[PDB]
């Protein structure tokens, strides 16, 4: 299982946020440009399983993009937010880190879980 | 008054956070680059007037920095997130949008306000 | 004005919470007796002014309980919190204490603030 | 399992919150009284197994009671909040509900899961 998780809950509809993009990017510690690792699709209980593997976990900085516009506009709805990137530093990795999202049209927030 | 205002609370400690550093950027729509717009330090209630002239705020997609690493360095503690963007879509500038941040060193919240 | 404040945001419209019930209590130090001190209706801004005078402001165990449930009914939609109460301790008399509160159908979240 | 569960996180220090006493009550529906269901306590996940049998989670309203004071005086510290309910509504008995508790020694923050 991937030492990266995360878990989107639409907090406005008391649902999970099911099919939701979001792009997990890693900065290049040698230019401080982002490189893209992968793209993933939430599932129906908002989590999205194989995010990254232990060996290519290294120390860095981290970005995962969740696409919440996309996500609401699906939905019918308009969201203040067109996406939302939430950056974190990962130093000690054989900690777990889950880095969830609680979502409303117009609220967000987030913390660090294990 | 700025017509985009901004409050940010240190949550783990139940007081202000003060002296943290906010930039705010708009994207160019014909590129895609962000330009500064306003850089500013919050104030002994976590305030930041004079982010934007009510002139100078039209439509747009603005992006609100905030250095919380910097932040809670200066404190003598790490954050998780070194340092948060809040990127948010504006099509109606004849409303008032405050746009708060709730922060721990392992969380945070927005949401939009009036 | 009262040094104790309120707002309540709903986080799911990105509008106040108006015209919600909001009822102040204080601990009876003696027996396990909840006293009502003050009855009020969030104004158009979410606001409750007056909630208690200085000179009544003294130590204990307060209880703020918020009609979420009664709040939304009026909207038309059903709320997971029939009410919330938010119970804190008043050691510092000399200080201000914002207690808001953010919420949407399924959620909530409230801070100390000044 | 248990078809109601919860998740006591530390969000100032990023670690779960092991060791907090929980209590679950359920409101009578002829009477107005609360009464005790299950006492809890957290375990090294901030996760409390076995709150209600499946054949006991009937409708209702039902309030988790979390001693978060005590809680951070074992750690050494004070918290506003002396100890947090959450009160919630029980329609669909076929659900799982998951009631977690975000929160620091000046905050807290739940949501509605499954």
């Amino acid at each position: 299982l991937s030492p990266l998780s995360t878990h989107v809950l639409n907090i406005a509809q008391g649902v999970p946020g099911a099919n939701m993009t979001i792009v997990l990017h890693r900065l290049d510690p040698v230019s401080s440009a982002w490189n893209i690792l992968t793209t993933g699709i939430t599932n129906d209980d908002g989590r999205c399983p194989g995010l990254i593997t232990k060996e290519n976990f290294i120390a860095g900085v981290y970005k995962m993009r969740f696409e919440t516009g996309k996500y609401w506009d699906a939905l019918g709805e308009t969201c203040f937010y067109p996406y939302v990137e939430i950056v974190f530093t990962i130093t000690n990795t054989s900690q777990h880190y889950h880095v969830p999202l609680l979502l409303s049209r117009f609220s967000y927030s987030t913390y660090r879980g294990s």
